[PDB]
Protein backbone atom coordinates (compact mmCIF):
# COMPACT_ATOMS: atom_id res chain seq x y z
CA UNK A 1 0.00 0.00 0.00
CA UNK A 2 2.14 2.93 -1.52
CA UNK A 3 0.96 6.35 -2.42
CA UNK A 4 3.76 7.81 -4.45
CA UNK A 5 3.05 11.88 -5.15
CA UNK A 6 4.82 13.59 -8.32
CA UNK A 7 7.50 13.61 -10.31
CA UNK A 8 5.07 15.25 -13.27
CA UNK A 9 3.45 12.40 -15.01
CA UNK A 10 4.06 9.07 -15.43
CA UNK A 11 4.87 9.72 -19.90
CA UNK A 12 7.52 11.17 -18.02
CA UNK A 13 9.36 11.63 -14.72
CA UNK A 14 7.42 9.57 -12.99
CA UNK A 15 7.58 6.99 -15.03
CA UNK A 16 11.48 6.07 -12.96
CA UNK A 17 10.27 5.45 -9.99
CA UNK A 18 6.66 4.01 -11.10
CA UNK A 19 8.69 1.76 -13.54
CA UNK A 20 11.18 0.56 -10.56
CA UNK A 21 7.96 0.21 -7.98
CA UNK A 22 6.27 -2.51 -10.93
CA UNK A 23 9.64 -4.52 -10.98
CA UNK A 24 9.51 -5.13 -7.47
CA UNK A 25 5.99 -5.90 -8.25
CA UNK A 26 4.99 -3.28 -5.56
CA UNK A 27 1.46 -1.98 -5.53
CA UNK A 28 1.06 1.69 -5.55
CA UNK A 29 -1.38 4.66 -6.54
CA UNK A 30 0.01 7.58 -8.24
CA UNK A 31 -0.89 11.23 -8.21
CA UNK A 32 0.57 13.45 -11.07
CA UNK A 33 2.40 16.88 -9.92
CA UNK A 34 -0.97 19.21 -11.02
CA UNK A 35 -3.57 16.82 -9.03
CA UNK A 36 -4.49 17.45 -5.41
CA UNK A 37 -4.73 15.24 -2.49
CA UNK A 38 -7.49 15.93 0.25
CA UNK A 39 -8.42 14.44 3.20
CA UNK A 40 -9.85 10.84 3.01
CA UNK A 41 -10.00 6.85 1.69
CA UNK A 42 -7.26 7.35 -1.50
CA UNK A 43 -4.77 8.75 1.85
CA UNK A 44 -6.69 6.80 5.03
CA UNK A 45 -5.47 3.57 3.52
CA UNK A 46 -1.23 3.79 3.02
CA UNK A 47 1.41 2.11 4.37
CA UNK A 48 4.22 4.16 2.61
CA UNK A 49 3.79 7.94 1.11
CA UNK A 50 6.51 9.62 -1.41
CA UNK A 51 6.09 12.95 -1.94
CA UNK A 52 8.85 13.82 -4.65
CA UNK A 53 8.33 17.18 -6.87
CA UNK A 54 5.08 17.45 -5.70
CA UNK A 55 4.44 21.21 -4.39
CA UNK A 56 3.24 21.84 -0.94
CA UNK A 57 0.13 23.65 -2.34
CA UNK A 58 -1.64 20.52 -3.85
CA UNK A 59 -2.35 18.95 -0.31
CA UNK A 60 -4.75 20.63 1.58
CA UNK A 61 -4.37 21.13 5.16
CA UNK A 62 -6.63 18.72 6.65
CA UNK A 63 -4.94 16.39 4.30
CA UNK A 64 -1.27 17.20 5.78
CA UNK A 65 -2.62 17.22 9.16
CA UNK A 66 -4.12 13.18 7.90
CA UNK A 67 -0.69 12.39 6.50
CA UNK A 68 1.62 13.91 9.70
CA UNK A 69 -1.09 11.75 12.30
CA UNK A 70 -0.70 8.83 9.70
CA UNK A 71 3.32 8.63 10.03
CA UNK A 72 3.03 9.36 13.93
CA UNK A 73 0.73 6.34 14.26
CA UNK A 74 2.79 3.76 11.89
CA UNK A 75 2.68 5.08 8.31
CA UNK A 76 6.24 5.77 6.55
CA UNK A 77 7.24 9.09 4.74
CA UNK A 78 9.80 9.57 2.36
CA UNK A 79 10.55 12.95 0.52
CA UNK A 80 12.93 13.13 -2.62
CA UNK A 81 14.16 16.00 -3.50
CA UNK A 82 13.68 18.02 -6.32
CA UNK A 83 12.87 22.08 -7.55
CA UNK A 84 9.08 21.15 -6.28
CA UNK A 85 10.63 19.38 -2.98
CA UNK A 86 11.50 20.85 0.15
CA UNK A 87 11.53 24.47 -0.31
CA UNK A 88 12.39 24.47 -4.25
CA UNK A 89 11.45 26.52 -6.51
CA UNK A 90 7.89 26.20 -5.36
CA UNK A 91 8.17 23.24 -3.00
CA UNK A 92 7.19 25.06 -0.26
CA UNK A 93 7.33 22.47 2.37
CA UNK A 94 8.91 24.32 5.08
CA UNK A 95 5.40 26.20 5.25
CA UNK A 96 3.44 23.06 6.10
CA UNK A 97 3.34 21.12 9.61
CA UNK A 98 4.54 18.54 7.23
CA UNK A 99 7.84 19.76 8.13
CA UNK A 100 7.15 18.65 11.99
CA UNK A 101 8.00 14.98 10.85
CA UNK A 102 10.24 15.17 8.18
CA UNK A 103 13.80 14.35 9.41
CA UNK A 104 15.61 18.04 7.84
CA UNK A 105 15.15 21.40 8.36
CA UNK A 106 14.16 22.85 4.98
CA UNK A 107 15.07 26.68 4.42
CA UNK A 108 12.97 29.38 3.56
CA UNK A 109 14.75 30.57 0.73
CA UNK A 110 15.78 28.86 -2.43
CA UNK A 111 17.43 25.53 -1.73
CA UNK A 112 18.22 24.52 -4.90
CA UNK A 113 21.74 23.58 -5.62
CA UNK A 114 22.64 22.46 -9.09
CA UNK A 115 26.14 20.47 -9.84
CA UNK A 116 28.36 21.14 -13.33
CA UNK A 117 31.27 19.50 -12.05
CA UNK A 118 31.31 15.78 -10.35
CA UNK A 119 29.73 15.61 -7.14
CA UNK A 120 29.78 12.12 -5.54
CA UNK A 121 27.30 10.24 -3.22
CA UNK A 122 29.54 9.29 -0.21
CA UNK A 123 28.29 7.00 3.42
CA UNK A 124 28.68 10.29 6.19
CA UNK A 125 30.26 7.97 8.59
CA UNK A 126 31.94 4.61 8.73
CA UNK A 127 29.36 2.71 10.46
CA UNK A 128 26.35 4.15 7.74
CA UNK A 129 26.98 1.21 5.67
CA UNK A 130 25.70 -1.22 8.26
CA UNK A 131 22.06 0.74 7.57
CA UNK A 132 19.79 -1.54 6.24
CA UNK A 133 19.53 0.83 3.48
CA UNK A 134 22.65 1.18 2.89
CA UNK A 135 23.73 -2.28 2.96
CA UNK A 136 25.55 -4.33 -0.56
CA UNK A 137 26.04 -1.50 -2.27
CA UNK A 138 29.54 -0.42 -3.58
CA UNK A 139 29.26 3.26 -2.22
CA UNK A 140 33.47 2.52 -1.61
CA UNK A 141 34.29 0.93 -5.25
CA UNK A 142 32.29 3.02 -7.28
CA UNK A 143 30.57 5.69 -5.41
CA UNK A 144 27.92 7.05 -7.80
CA UNK A 145 27.63 10.54 -9.49
CA UNK A 146 24.57 12.68 -8.80
CA UNK A 147 23.66 16.36 -10.29
CA UNK A 148 21.57 18.48 -7.70
CA UNK A 149 20.31 18.38 -4.53
CA UNK A 150 17.80 20.54 -2.32
CA UNK A 151 20.12 22.20 0.69
CA UNK A 152 18.75 20.61 4.06
CA UNK A 153 20.23 19.68 7.44
CA UNK A 154 19.80 17.02 9.89
CA UNK A 155 17.62 17.44 12.89
CA UNK A 156 18.86 16.48 16.24
CA UNK A 157 17.50 13.25 16.98
CA UNK A 158 17.73 12.17 12.83
CA UNK A 159 20.60 10.04 11.21
CA UNK A 160 22.19 11.03 8.35
CA UNK A 161 23.25 8.05 6.20
CA UNK A 162 24.59 10.08 2.92
CA UNK A 163 26.55 13.36 2.11
CA UNK A 164 27.50 14.50 -1.41
CA UNK A 165 31.04 15.67 -1.61
CA UNK A 166 31.34 18.23 -4.67
CA UNK A 167 34.34 18.50 -6.27
CA UNK A 168 35.96 20.97 -8.32
CA UNK A 169 38.40 19.72 -11.17
CA UNK A 170 40.37 21.45 -13.33
CA UNK A 171 42.37 20.50 -16.45
CA UNK A 172 45.76 21.70 -17.75
CA UNK A 173 46.21 22.00 -21.69
CA UNK A 174 49.96 22.32 -21.70
CA UNK A 175 50.60 18.66 -19.26
CA UNK A 176 47.38 16.84 -20.13
CA UNK A 177 46.15 16.95 -16.70
CA UNK A 178 43.27 17.01 -14.81
CA UNK A 179 43.36 18.42 -10.72
CA UNK A 180 41.21 16.61 -8.08
CA UNK A 181 40.00 19.32 -5.49
CA UNK A 182 36.87 19.06 -3.11
CA UNK A 183 34.82 21.84 -2.88
CA UNK A 184 31.93 21.94 -0.35
CA UNK A 185 29.41 18.96 1.17
CA UNK A 186 26.25 18.88 1.73
CA UNK A 187 23.72 16.10 3.72
CA UNK A 188 22.00 13.65 0.75
CA UNK A 189 20.07 11.15 3.08
CA UNK A 190 19.21 11.56 6.63
CA UNK A 191 16.60 8.95 8.40
CA UNK A 192 14.79 9.42 11.11
CA UNK A 193 11.31 8.77 13.40
CA UNK A 194 8.27 10.59 13.96
CA UNK A 195 5.67 8.78 16.86
CA UNK A 196 6.19 4.99 14.91
CA UNK A 197 6.65 6.06 11.67
CA UNK A 198 9.68 5.89 9.70
CA UNK A 199 10.62 8.74 7.85
CA UNK A 200 13.47 9.22 5.19
CA UNK A 201 14.68 12.95 3.27
CA UNK A 202 16.81 12.25 -0.12
CA UNK A 203 18.41 15.54 -1.03
CA UNK A 204 18.62 14.48 -4.78
CA UNK A 205 16.25 13.55 -7.20
CA UNK A 206 15.36 9.61 -7.80
CA UNK A 207 14.50 10.77 -12.12
CA UNK A 208 16.36 13.54 -14.38
CA UNK A 209 17.49 16.26 -14.27
CA UNK A 210 19.46 15.68 -10.40
CA UNK A 211 19.52 11.94 -9.95
CA UNK A 212 22.74 12.26 -12.63
CA UNK A 213 24.98 9.08 -13.27
CA UNK A 214 23.07 7.46 -10.13
CA UNK A 215 19.94 6.55 -12.36
CA UNK A 216 22.55 4.41 -14.42
CA UNK A 217 24.63 2.92 -10.94
CA UNK A 218 26.03 -0.26 -11.78
CA UNK A 219 27.14 -2.92 -14.38
CA UNK A 220 23.88 -4.40 -15.31
CA UNK A 221 20.65 -2.74 -16.59
CA UNK A 222 17.31 -3.49 -15.21
CA UNK A 223 14.24 -2.66 -17.87
CA UNK A 224 10.98 -2.14 -16.51
CA UNK A 225 7.77 -0.21 -17.66
CA UNK A 226 4.83 1.03 -15.76
CA UNK A 227 1.23 0.94 -16.77
CA UNK A 228 0.80 4.73 -18.17
CA UNK A 229 4.30 5.17 -17.97
CA UNK A 230 7.33 5.20 -20.94
CA UNK A 231 9.71 1.47 -20.69
CA UNK A 232 12.79 2.75 -18.68
CA UNK A 233 16.26 1.31 -18.62
CA UNK A 234 18.35 1.86 -15.14
CA UNK A 235 20.55 0.71 -13.63
CA UNK A 236 20.84 -2.45 -11.02
CA UNK A 237 22.09 -0.73 -8.76
CA UNK A 238 19.54 2.33 -8.66
CA UNK A 239 17.04 0.14 -8.69
CA UNK A 240 18.30 -1.73 -5.02
CA UNK A 241 19.20 1.34 -3.38
CA UNK A 242 15.52 3.04 -3.79
CA UNK A 243 14.28 -0.53 -3.23
CA UNK A 244 15.98 -0.73 0.23
CA UNK A 245 15.36 2.86 1.25
CA UNK A 246 11.56 2.35 0.22
CA UNK A 247 11.51 -0.83 2.12
CA UNK A 248 12.90 0.60 5.02
CA UNK A 249 10.73 3.79 5.30
CA UNK A 250 7.94 1.11 5.09
CA UNK A 251 9.27 -1.61 7.45
CA UNK A 252 9.46 -3.98 4.69
CA UNK B 1 16.25 29.58 -41.07
CA UNK B 2 16.89 26.33 -38.85
CA UNK B 3 14.66 22.94 -38.19
CA UNK B 4 15.45 21.07 -35.01
CA UNK B 5 13.78 17.31 -35.08
CA UNK B 6 13.56 15.03 -32.29
CA UNK B 7 13.60 15.22 -28.23
CA UNK B 8 10.44 13.39 -28.14
CA UNK B 9 8.46 17.15 -27.57
CA UNK B 10 8.52 20.48 -26.89
CA UNK B 11 6.53 20.01 -23.13
CA UNK B 12 9.40 17.62 -22.75
CA UNK B 13 13.46 17.32 -23.53
CA UNK B 14 12.94 19.23 -26.80
CA UNK B 15 12.36 22.40 -24.46
CA UNK B 16 15.57 22.69 -23.33
CA UNK B 17 17.20 23.51 -26.92
CA UNK B 18 13.91 25.17 -28.14
CA UNK B 19 14.69 27.24 -25.13
CA UNK B 20 17.81 28.28 -25.85
CA UNK B 21 17.18 29.15 -29.66
CA UNK B 22 14.24 31.24 -28.40
CA UNK B 23 16.75 33.28 -25.90
CA UNK B 24 19.29 33.67 -28.54
CA UNK B 25 16.38 35.54 -30.73
CA UNK B 26 16.37 32.83 -33.05
CA UNK B 27 13.61 31.64 -35.41
CA UNK B 28 12.83 27.69 -36.10
CA UNK B 29 10.50 25.26 -37.01
CA UNK B 30 10.15 21.90 -34.86
CA UNK B 31 9.17 18.52 -35.81
CA UNK B 32 8.42 16.03 -32.39
CA UNK B 33 9.86 12.49 -32.34
CA UNK B 34 6.79 10.63 -33.68
CA UNK B 35 6.17 12.65 -35.99
CA UNK B 36 7.71 11.73 -39.84
CA UNK B 37 9.58 14.01 -41.94
CA UNK B 38 9.36 13.36 -45.86
CA UNK B 39 10.68 15.84 -49.06
CA UNK B 40 9.23 18.96 -48.90
CA UNK B 41 9.14 22.84 -48.58
CA UNK B 42 9.58 22.34 -44.62
CA UNK B 43 12.94 20.41 -45.91
CA UNK B 44 14.11 23.12 -48.41
CA UNK B 45 14.31 26.24 -47.09
CA UNK B 46 16.32 25.57 -44.12
CA UNK B 47 20.06 26.95 -43.54
CA UNK B 48 20.31 24.56 -40.10
CA UNK B 49 19.60 21.65 -39.52
CA UNK B 50 19.71 19.59 -35.78
CA UNK B 51 18.89 15.79 -35.20
CA UNK B 52 18.73 15.17 -31.58
CA UNK B 53 17.05 12.03 -30.81
CA UNK B 54 14.83 11.74 -33.72
CA UNK B 55 15.24 8.47 -34.84
CA UNK B 56 15.96 7.22 -38.52
CA UNK B 57 12.89 5.31 -39.72
CA UNK B 58 11.22 8.92 -39.15
CA UNK B 59 12.66 10.26 -42.48
CA UNK B 60 12.03 9.00 -45.85
CA UNK B 61 14.29 7.94 -47.94
CA UNK B 62 13.89 10.57 -50.46
CA UNK B 63 14.23 12.97 -47.41
CA UNK B 64 17.43 11.74 -46.19
CA UNK B 65 18.18 12.32 -49.97
CA UNK B 66 17.23 15.88 -50.14
CA UNK B 67 18.57 16.82 -47.01
CA UNK B 68 22.20 15.37 -48.04
CA UNK B 69 21.76 17.28 -51.36
CA UNK B 70 21.20 20.35 -49.10
CA UNK B 71 24.26 20.30 -47.03
CA UNK B 72 26.54 19.63 -49.68
CA UNK B 73 24.95 23.16 -51.13
CA UNK B 74 26.25 24.73 -48.15
CA UNK B 75 23.12 23.44 -45.89
CA UNK B 76 24.56 23.10 -41.71
CA UNK B 77 23.73 19.35 -39.95
CA UNK B 78 24.61 18.60 -36.82
CA UNK B 79 23.58 15.78 -34.85
CA UNK B 80 23.11 15.27 -31.16
CA UNK B 81 23.64 12.23 -29.33
CA UNK B 82 20.87 10.37 -27.38
CA UNK B 83 19.50 6.98 -27.20
CA UNK B 84 17.74 7.62 -30.71
CA UNK B 85 20.85 9.18 -32.67
CA UNK B 86 23.78 7.85 -34.51
CA UNK B 87 22.93 4.21 -33.99
CA UNK B 88 21.91 4.28 -30.54
CA UNK B 89 18.94 1.86 -29.18
CA UNK B 90 16.23 2.48 -32.79
CA UNK B 91 18.09 4.96 -34.06
CA UNK B 92 20.09 3.12 -37.23
CA UNK B 93 21.52 6.34 -38.76
CA UNK B 94 24.36 4.24 -40.01
CA UNK B 95 22.03 2.76 -42.01
CA UNK B 96 21.28 5.84 -43.99
CA UNK B 97 22.44 7.98 -46.70
CA UNK B 98 23.23 10.79 -44.56
CA UNK B 99 26.00 8.51 -42.87
CA UNK B 100 28.32 9.79 -45.86
CA UNK B 101 27.71 13.41 -44.74
CA UNK B 102 28.47 12.96 -40.75
CA UNK B 103 31.81 13.67 -39.89
CA UNK B 104 31.87 10.38 -37.61
CA UNK B 105 31.65 6.57 -38.20
CA UNK B 106 28.43 5.07 -36.57
CA UNK B 107 28.66 1.46 -35.12
CA UNK B 108 26.14 -1.01 -36.69
CA UNK B 109 25.40 -2.56 -32.95
CA UNK B 110 24.36 -0.41 -29.48
CA UNK B 111 26.38 2.18 -29.04
CA UNK B 112 25.12 3.76 -25.93
CA UNK B 113 27.28 4.52 -23.37
CA UNK B 114 25.87 6.07 -19.53
CA UNK B 115 28.25 7.23 -17.21
CA UNK B 116 27.34 6.50 -13.26
CA UNK B 117 30.86 8.38 -12.15
CA UNK B 118 32.47 11.32 -13.21
CA UNK B 119 33.24 12.12 -16.86
CA UNK B 120 34.56 15.44 -18.31
CA UNK B 121 34.31 17.14 -21.16
CA UNK B 122 38.00 17.99 -22.29
CA UNK B 123 39.17 19.82 -25.39
CA UNK B 124 41.05 17.22 -28.00
CA UNK B 125 44.40 19.15 -28.54
CA UNK B 126 46.07 22.41 -27.34
CA UNK B 127 45.12 24.23 -30.37
CA UNK B 128 41.43 23.18 -30.04
CA UNK B 129 40.28 25.64 -27.88
CA UNK B 130 41.50 28.33 -30.93
CA UNK B 131 38.13 26.40 -32.74
CA UNK B 132 35.33 29.12 -32.71
CA UNK B 133 33.12 26.50 -30.93
CA UNK B 134 35.02 25.99 -28.12
CA UNK B 135 36.59 29.77 -27.62
CA UNK B 136 35.75 31.83 -24.62
CA UNK B 137 34.66 29.12 -22.43
CA UNK B 138 36.87 27.77 -19.33
CA UNK B 139 37.41 24.34 -20.12
CA UNK B 140 40.73 24.64 -18.01
CA UNK B 141 39.30 26.59 -15.29
CA UNK B 142 36.01 24.42 -15.00
CA UNK B 143 35.58 21.29 -17.54
CA UNK B 144 32.12 20.14 -17.29
CA UNK B 145 30.69 16.91 -16.54
CA UNK B 146 28.33 14.89 -18.96
CA UNK B 147 26.08 11.35 -18.50
CA UNK B 148 26.77 9.79 -21.17
CA UNK B 149 27.43 9.91 -25.05
CA UNK B 150 26.87 7.18 -27.86
CA UNK B 151 30.50 5.84 -29.10
CA UNK B 152 31.45 6.90 -32.54
CA UNK B 153 34.86 7.70 -34.13
CA UNK B 154 36.34 10.59 -36.28
CA UNK B 155 36.46 10.39 -39.80
CA UNK B 156 40.00 10.88 -41.21
CA UNK B 157 39.43 14.46 -42.91
CA UNK B 158 37.31 15.33 -39.85
CA UNK B 159 38.69 17.33 -37.03
CA UNK B 160 37.60 15.89 -33.16
CA UNK B 161 37.27 19.67 -30.84
CA UNK B 162 36.19 17.29 -27.60
CA UNK B 163 36.90 14.00 -26.00
CA UNK B 164 35.61 12.68 -23.02
CA UNK B 165 37.27 11.50 -20.17
CA UNK B 166 35.66 8.66 -17.78
CA UNK B 167 36.81 8.55 -14.42
CA UNK B 168 36.37 5.89 -12.20
CA UNK B 169 36.99 7.43 -8.69
CA UNK B 170 36.68 4.71 -5.50
CA UNK B 171 36.15 6.14 -1.98
CA UNK B 172 38.01 4.43 1.34
CA UNK B 173 35.35 4.57 4.24
CA UNK B 174 38.66 3.80 6.77
CA UNK B 175 41.09 7.27 5.23
CA UNK B 176 37.95 9.29 4.19
CA UNK B 177 39.30 9.44 0.97
CA UNK B 178 38.86 9.48 -2.62
CA UNK B 179 41.43 8.65 -4.83
CA UNK B 180 40.71 9.81 -8.81
CA UNK B 181 41.92 7.07 -11.20
CA UNK B 182 40.85 7.84 -14.78
CA UNK B 183 39.59 5.13 -17.44
CA UNK B 184 38.73 5.45 -20.99
CA UNK B 185 38.37 8.74 -23.36
CA UNK B 186 35.81 8.57 -26.13
CA UNK B 187 35.12 11.60 -29.25
CA UNK B 188 33.20 13.81 -27.81
CA UNK B 189 32.66 16.63 -30.33
CA UNK B 190 34.12 16.60 -34.29
CA UNK B 191 33.05 18.73 -37.07
CA UNK B 192 33.92 18.75 -40.53
CA UNK B 193 32.51 19.61 -44.52
CA UNK B 194 30.42 17.95 -47.05
CA UNK B 195 30.53 19.84 -49.80
CA UNK B 196 30.35 23.30 -48.76
CA UNK B 197 28.07 22.58 -45.80
CA UNK B 198 29.38 22.44 -42.40
CA UNK B 199 28.49 19.38 -40.05
CA UNK B 200 29.10 18.41 -36.42
CA UNK B 201 28.37 15.32 -34.25
CA UNK B 202 27.96 15.97 -30.50
CA UNK B 203 28.57 12.75 -29.22
CA UNK B 204 26.39 13.47 -25.79
CA UNK B 205 22.69 15.24 -25.51
CA UNK B 206 22.07 18.22 -25.03
CA UNK B 207 19.26 17.26 -23.15
CA UNK B 208 18.59 14.91 -19.84
CA UNK B 209 19.45 12.11 -19.05
CA UNK B 210 22.86 12.20 -20.89
CA UNK B 211 23.18 15.95 -20.79
CA UNK B 212 24.29 15.52 -17.00
CA UNK B 213 26.07 18.68 -15.59
CA UNK B 214 26.82 20.27 -18.35
CA UNK B 215 23.27 21.81 -18.40
CA UNK B 216 23.99 23.70 -15.45
CA UNK B 217 27.41 24.92 -16.94
CA UNK B 218 28.36 28.45 -15.89
CA UNK B 219 27.83 30.62 -12.48
CA UNK B 220 25.16 32.35 -13.40
CA UNK B 221 21.59 31.23 -15.17
CA UNK B 222 19.61 32.01 -18.44
CA UNK B 223 15.89 31.56 -18.11
CA UNK B 224 13.54 31.21 -21.53
CA UNK B 225 10.32 29.40 -22.48
CA UNK B 226 10.18 28.58 -25.85
CA UNK B 227 6.70 29.01 -27.49
CA UNK B 228 4.86 25.41 -26.77
CA UNK B 229 7.34 24.66 -24.40
CA UNK B 230 7.83 24.25 -20.71
CA UNK B 231 10.22 26.80 -19.17
CA UNK B 232 13.88 26.61 -18.64
CA UNK B 233 16.38 27.12 -16.04
CA UNK B 234 20.01 26.19 -17.59
CA UNK B 235 23.82 27.47 -17.31
CA UNK B 236 25.25 30.55 -19.29
CA UNK B 237 28.12 28.20 -20.28
CA UNK B 238 25.55 25.55 -21.75
CA UNK B 239 24.08 28.33 -23.59
CA UNK B 240 27.28 29.51 -25.15
CA UNK B 241 28.31 26.49 -26.22
CA UNK B 242 25.61 25.25 -27.73
CA UNK B 243 24.63 28.82 -29.66
CA UNK B 244 28.64 28.72 -30.58
CA UNK B 245 28.11 24.95 -31.59
CA UNK B 246 25.07 25.87 -33.93
CA UNK B 247 26.27 29.21 -35.10
CA UNK B 248 29.45 27.43 -36.38
CA UNK B 249 27.57 25.43 -38.17
CA UNK B 250 24.56 27.21 -39.49
CA UNK B 251 27.94 29.89 -40.47
CA UNK B 252 26.04 32.58 -38.66
CA1 LIG C 1 11.90 14.86 -9.54
CA1 LIG D 1 18.05 13.89 -26.36
CL1 LIG E 1 0.16 10.63 -15.18
NA1 LIG F 1 40.28 5.35 9.78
Amino acid sequence: RVLYCGDTSLETAAGYLAGLMTSWQWEFDYIPSHVGLDVGELLAKQDLVILSDYPAERMTAQAIDQLVTMVKAGCGLVMLGGWESYHGLGGNWDQTLLAEVLPVDIKSADDRINFDQPTLAIPAAINSVSHPILQNLPWEDRPPTIGGLNRIAAKAKAQTLLMARVWRPTFSLEHGKTTWEHADHHPLLVVGEAGTGRVAAFASDVAPHWVGGLVDWGDERVTSQAPGAGAIEVGNLYSQFFRQMLEWVAKS
